[PDB]
Protein backbone atom coordinates (compact mmCIF):
# COMPACT_ATOMS: atom_id res chain seq x y z
CA UNK A 1 0.00 0.00 0.00
CA UNK A 2 0.86 3.08 -1.41
CA UNK A 3 0.60 6.15 0.89
CA UNK A 4 -2.46 7.42 -0.58
CA UNK A 5 -4.49 3.89 -1.09
CA UNK A 6 -6.34 4.48 2.11
CA UNK A 7 -7.16 8.19 0.88
CA UNK A 8 -8.38 6.62 -2.83
CA UNK A 9 -10.53 4.25 -0.45
CA UNK A 10 -12.60 6.71 0.99
CA UNK A 11 -13.24 8.73 -2.07
CA UNK A 12 -14.53 5.38 -3.69
CA UNK A 13 -17.10 5.64 -0.86
CA UNK A 14 -18.04 9.54 -0.75
CA UNK A 15 -18.47 8.74 -4.97
CA UNK A 16 -20.60 6.14 -3.54
CA UNK A 17 -22.83 7.84 -0.92
CA UNK A 18 -22.95 10.62 -4.22
CA UNK A 19 -25.12 8.54 -6.17
CA UNK A 20 -27.29 6.95 -3.22
CA UNK A 21 -28.20 11.00 -2.50
CA UNK A 22 -28.12 11.73 -6.00
CA UNK A 23 -25.60 14.97 -5.28
CA UNK A 24 -22.34 15.84 -6.67
CA UNK A 25 -19.00 14.40 -5.14
CA UNK A 26 -18.31 17.79 -4.24
CA UNK A 27 -21.50 18.01 -1.60
CA UNK A 28 -20.20 15.24 0.12
CA UNK A 29 -16.65 16.35 0.38
CA UNK A 30 -18.00 19.60 2.11
CA UNK A 31 -20.06 17.66 4.49
CA UNK A 32 -17.17 15.52 5.13
CA UNK A 33 -14.65 18.57 5.66
CA UNK A 34 -17.35 19.88 8.33
CA UNK A 35 -16.89 16.24 10.39
CA UNK A 36 -12.62 16.36 10.04
CA UNK A 37 -13.41 20.26 11.60
CA UNK A 38 -15.55 19.21 14.53
CA UNK A 39 -13.87 16.12 15.77
CA UNK A 40 -10.67 16.05 13.93
CA UNK A 41 -9.66 13.18 16.75
CA UNK A 42 -11.99 10.61 14.89
CA UNK A 43 -13.41 12.17 11.74
CA UNK A 44 -10.22 13.29 9.77
CA UNK A 45 -10.63 13.76 5.84
CA UNK A 46 -6.90 12.82 3.73
CA UNK A 47 -6.26 15.92 1.68
CA UNK A 48 -6.15 13.99 -1.70
CA UNK A 49 -9.61 11.71 -0.84
CA UNK A 50 -10.97 15.55 -1.10
CA UNK A 51 -9.29 16.51 -3.98
CA UNK A 52 -9.79 13.30 -5.93
CA UNK A 53 -13.73 13.82 -5.19
CA UNK A 54 -13.95 17.39 -5.80
CA UNK A 55 -12.08 16.92 -9.24
CA UNK A 56 -14.65 13.94 -10.30
CA UNK A 57 -17.21 16.56 -9.70
CA UNK A 58 -15.28 19.50 -11.82
CA UNK A 59 -14.61 17.02 -14.73
CA UNK A 60 -17.96 14.81 -14.30
CA UNK A 61 -19.10 14.80 -18.10
CA UNK A 62 -15.12 14.73 -19.47
CA UNK A 63 -14.57 11.62 -17.28
CA UNK A 64 -17.78 9.77 -18.09
CA UNK A 65 -17.63 10.03 -22.12
CA UNK A 66 -13.42 8.65 -21.79
CA UNK A 67 -15.35 5.37 -19.87
CA UNK A 68 -18.21 5.40 -22.30
CA UNK A 69 -15.66 5.66 -25.06
CA UNK A 70 -13.54 2.31 -23.76
CA UNK A 71 -16.86 -0.01 -22.46
CA UNK A 72 -16.91 -1.09 -25.82
CA UNK A 73 -20.56 -1.26 -26.47
CA UNK A 74 -22.02 -0.97 -22.71
CA UNK A 75 -23.73 2.50 -21.08
CA UNK A 76 -21.91 3.42 -17.63
CA UNK A 77 -25.22 2.72 -15.89
CA UNK A 78 -25.19 -0.78 -16.43
CA UNK A 79 -21.88 -1.42 -14.40
CA UNK A 80 -22.20 -1.71 -10.33
CA UNK A 81 -22.22 1.09 -8.67
CA UNK A 82 -18.84 0.24 -6.78
CA UNK A 83 -16.79 -0.14 -10.23
CA UNK A 84 -18.12 3.09 -11.53
CA UNK A 85 -16.71 4.57 -8.82
CA UNK A 86 -13.37 3.26 -9.00
CA UNK A 87 -13.80 4.13 -12.59
CA UNK A 88 -14.48 6.98 -12.14
CA UNK A 89 -11.71 7.85 -9.52
CA UNK A 90 -9.20 6.94 -11.78
CA UNK A 91 -9.79 8.49 -14.95
CA UNK A 92 -9.50 11.89 -12.62
CA UNK A 93 -6.18 10.93 -11.78
CA UNK A 94 -4.96 9.74 -15.35
CA UNK A 95 -6.42 12.86 -16.42
CA UNK A 96 -5.27 15.52 -13.45
CA UNK A 97 -2.59 13.84 -11.52
CA UNK A 98 0.45 14.32 -12.89
CA UNK A 99 2.59 13.10 -10.01
CA UNK A 100 0.75 9.44 -10.05
CA UNK A 101 2.20 7.19 -13.40
CA UNK A 102 -0.21 5.80 -15.55
CA UNK A 103 0.44 2.75 -14.48
CA UNK A 104 0.61 2.87 -10.97
CA UNK A 105 -3.10 4.23 -10.76
CA UNK A 106 -4.21 1.36 -12.82
CA UNK A 107 -3.34 -0.48 -10.68
CA UNK A 108 -4.04 1.01 -7.47
CA UNK A 109 -7.61 0.81 -9.55
CA UNK A 110 -7.19 -2.75 -9.85
CA UNK A 111 -6.17 -3.29 -5.77
CA UNK A 112 -9.52 -1.34 -5.11
CA UNK A 113 -11.58 -3.58 -7.00
CA UNK A 114 -9.89 -6.59 -5.31
CA UNK A 115 -10.91 -5.30 -2.33
CA UNK A 116 -14.67 -4.14 -2.60
CA UNK A 117 -15.59 -5.61 -5.16
CA UNK A 118 -16.12 -8.89 -7.60
CA UNK A 119 -13.25 -11.08 -8.38
CA UNK A 120 -13.94 -10.38 -12.37
CA UNK A 121 -13.96 -6.75 -11.53
CA UNK A 122 -10.05 -6.56 -11.43
CA UNK A 123 -9.42 -8.15 -14.83
CA UNK A 124 -12.45 -5.05 -15.45
CA UNK A 125 -10.36 -2.18 -14.69
CA UNK A 126 -7.33 -2.96 -16.00
CA UNK A 127 -8.86 -3.53 -19.38
CA UNK A 128 -10.83 -0.24 -19.76
CA UNK A 129 -8.17 1.62 -17.96
CA UNK A 130 -5.30 0.31 -20.28
CA UNK A 131 -7.41 1.49 -23.12
CA UNK A 132 -8.41 5.12 -21.30
CA UNK A 133 -4.64 5.76 -20.39
CA UNK B 1 -39.42 6.55 2.67
CA UNK B 2 -38.04 3.99 3.83
CA UNK B 3 -36.31 2.48 0.33
CA UNK B 4 -34.00 5.67 0.14
CA UNK B 5 -33.54 5.03 4.33
CA UNK B 6 -32.11 1.99 3.56
CA UNK B 7 -29.73 2.91 0.58
CA UNK B 8 -28.58 5.92 2.63
CA UNK B 9 -27.75 2.67 5.49
CA UNK B 10 -25.90 0.57 3.08
CA UNK B 11 -23.78 3.52 1.99
CA UNK B 12 -22.91 4.54 5.59
CA UNK B 13 -22.00 0.58 6.38
CA UNK B 14 -19.80 0.63 3.24
CA UNK B 15 -18.27 4.18 4.60
CA UNK B 16 -17.80 2.44 8.08
CA UNK B 17 -16.05 -0.31 6.93
CA UNK B 18 -13.34 1.17 4.65
CA UNK B 19 -12.91 3.83 7.68
CA UNK B 20 -12.26 0.60 10.27
CA UNK B 21 -15.04 2.06 12.76
CA UNK B 22 -18.34 0.76 13.64
CA UNK B 23 -21.58 2.18 11.77
CA UNK B 24 -22.98 3.33 15.14
CA UNK B 25 -20.20 5.70 15.33
CA UNK B 26 -19.96 6.94 12.27
CA UNK B 27 -24.32 7.44 12.56
CA UNK B 28 -23.28 9.69 16.05
CA UNK B 29 -20.93 12.05 14.78
CA UNK B 30 -23.38 12.50 11.82
CA UNK B 31 -26.03 13.21 13.89
CA UNK B 32 -24.09 15.44 16.10
CA UNK B 33 -22.88 17.70 13.26
CA UNK B 34 -26.52 17.86 11.95
CA UNK B 35 -27.86 18.95 14.87
CA UNK B 36 -25.29 21.92 15.19
CA UNK B 37 -25.03 22.35 11.58
CA UNK B 38 -27.98 23.96 9.99
CA UNK B 39 -26.98 23.63 6.70
CA UNK B 40 -26.13 19.75 7.07
CA UNK B 41 -29.23 17.69 7.06
CA UNK B 42 -30.34 15.30 9.41
CA UNK B 43 -30.48 11.29 8.60
CA UNK B 44 -33.40 9.68 8.26
CA UNK B 45 -34.31 7.88 11.65
CA UNK B 46 -34.51 4.82 10.15
CA UNK B 47 -31.33 4.89 8.74
CA UNK B 48 -29.66 5.50 12.16
CA UNK B 49 -31.91 2.67 13.01
CA UNK B 50 -30.69 0.01 11.28
CA UNK B 51 -27.11 1.43 11.19
CA UNK B 52 -26.80 1.38 15.27
CA UNK B 53 -28.23 -1.95 15.13
CA UNK B 54 -26.16 -3.50 12.90
CA UNK B 55 -23.72 -2.53 15.16
CA UNK B 56 -25.40 -3.57 18.66
CA UNK B 57 -25.93 -7.03 16.92
CA UNK B 58 -22.89 -7.38 14.63
CA UNK B 59 -21.56 -10.79 16.14
CA UNK B 60 -25.60 -12.39 15.57
CA UNK B 61 -25.80 -10.75 12.45
CA UNK B 62 -22.49 -11.64 10.54
CA UNK B 63 -22.85 -15.73 12.11
CA UNK B 64 -26.37 -16.00 11.14
CA UNK B 65 -25.28 -14.85 7.46
CA UNK B 66 -21.99 -17.14 6.97
CA UNK B 67 -23.94 -20.29 8.32
CA UNK B 68 -25.95 -19.64 4.97
CA UNK B 69 -23.43 -19.06 2.62
CA UNK B 70 -22.34 -22.52 2.53
CA UNK B 71 -18.41 -22.27 3.23
CA UNK B 72 -17.82 -19.11 1.80
CA UNK B 73 -17.10 -15.90 3.68
CA UNK B 74 -18.66 -13.04 4.47
CA UNK B 75 -15.39 -11.02 4.05
CA UNK B 76 -14.96 -12.15 0.69
CA UNK B 77 -18.18 -10.92 -0.80
CA UNK B 78 -18.33 -7.48 -2.59
CA UNK B 79 -18.37 -4.98 0.21
CA UNK B 80 -21.77 -3.52 -1.04
CA UNK B 81 -23.55 -7.12 -1.02
CA UNK B 82 -22.27 -7.53 2.49
CA UNK B 83 -23.65 -4.77 3.43
CA UNK B 84 -27.21 -5.49 1.89
CA UNK B 85 -27.52 -8.62 3.56
CA UNK B 86 -26.33 -7.07 7.07
CA UNK B 87 -29.23 -4.38 6.46
CA UNK B 88 -31.47 -7.12 5.57
CA UNK B 89 -30.59 -9.89 8.41
CA UNK B 90 -31.29 -6.71 11.21
CA UNK B 91 -34.89 -6.18 9.66
CA UNK B 92 -35.52 -10.01 9.59
CA UNK B 93 -34.45 -9.94 13.32
CA UNK B 94 -34.90 -6.44 14.83
CA UNK B 95 -37.90 -4.70 12.24
CA UNK B 96 -40.83 -6.61 13.42
CA UNK B 97 -42.93 -3.89 11.87
CA UNK B 98 -42.09 -5.18 7.92
CA UNK B 99 -43.23 -8.62 6.82
CA UNK B 100 -40.17 -10.70 6.28
CA UNK B 101 -41.09 -11.03 2.54
CA UNK B 102 -40.88 -7.43 2.37
CA UNK B 103 -37.58 -6.93 3.59
CA UNK B 104 -36.67 -9.72 1.21
CA UNK B 105 -37.94 -7.66 -1.69
CA UNK B 106 -35.83 -4.60 -0.31
CA UNK B 107 -33.00 -6.02 -0.43
CA UNK B 108 -33.00 -7.97 -4.06
CA UNK B 109 -34.53 -4.50 -4.89
CA UNK B 110 -31.01 -2.63 -3.10
CA UNK B 111 -28.83 -5.55 -4.96
CA UNK B 112 -30.08 -4.12 -8.72
CA UNK B 113 -29.94 -1.05 -7.91
CA UNK B 114 -26.76 -0.44 -6.64
CA UNK B 115 -24.51 -3.82 -6.64
CA UNK B 116 -24.30 -6.59 -9.54
CA UNK B 117 -26.32 -8.57 -11.94
CA UNK B 118 -25.82 -11.89 -10.14
CA UNK B 119 -26.78 -10.60 -6.89
CA UNK B 120 -30.46 -9.54 -6.67
CA UNK B 121 -30.72 -13.53 -6.85
CA UNK B 122 -27.96 -14.46 -4.63
CA UNK B 123 -29.38 -12.27 -2.03
CA UNK B 124 -32.60 -13.74 -2.58
CA UNK B 125 -31.47 -17.41 -1.85
CA UNK B 126 -29.23 -16.57 1.34
CA UNK B 127 -32.19 -14.88 2.73
CA UNK B 128 -35.01 -17.20 1.74
CA UNK B 129 -33.05 -19.24 3.86
CA UNK B 130 -31.97 -17.06 6.56
CA UNK B 131 -36.00 -16.29 7.01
Amino acid sequence: VRGRHQARKRAVALLFEAEVRGISAAEVVDTRAALAEAKPDIARLHPYTAAVARGVSEHAAHIDDLITAHLRGWTLDRLPAVDRAILRVSVWELLHAADVPEPVVVDEAVQLAKELSTDDSPGFVNGVLGQVM
